[PDB]
């Protein structure tokens, strides 16, 4: 289980994200990334989501464990 988030002030619709981890962040109304899932349990998609939050510029993305 890892929920992932993204502060939506911080993000700037660079789109890092959106590219190389596809199934997980997807571009919001107005161009702010959103994760696609509520939760990730796929270590694969873990690995994608994790590869985007030390990728993103800014570093808005934050993942979560429980
Ligand atoms: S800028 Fe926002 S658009 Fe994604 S790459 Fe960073 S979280
Ligand atoms: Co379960």
């Amino acid at each position: 289980a890892w929920k992932v988030s993204v502060d939506q002030d911080t993000c700037i619709g660079c789109a890092i994200c959106a590219s190389l981890c596809p199934d997980v962040f997807e571009m919001n109304d107005e161009g702010k990334a959103q994760p696609k899932v509520e939760v990730i349990e796929d270590e694969e998609l873990y690995n994608c989501a994790k590869e985007a939050m030390e990728a993103c510029p800014v570093s808005a993305i934050t993942i979560e464990e429980a």
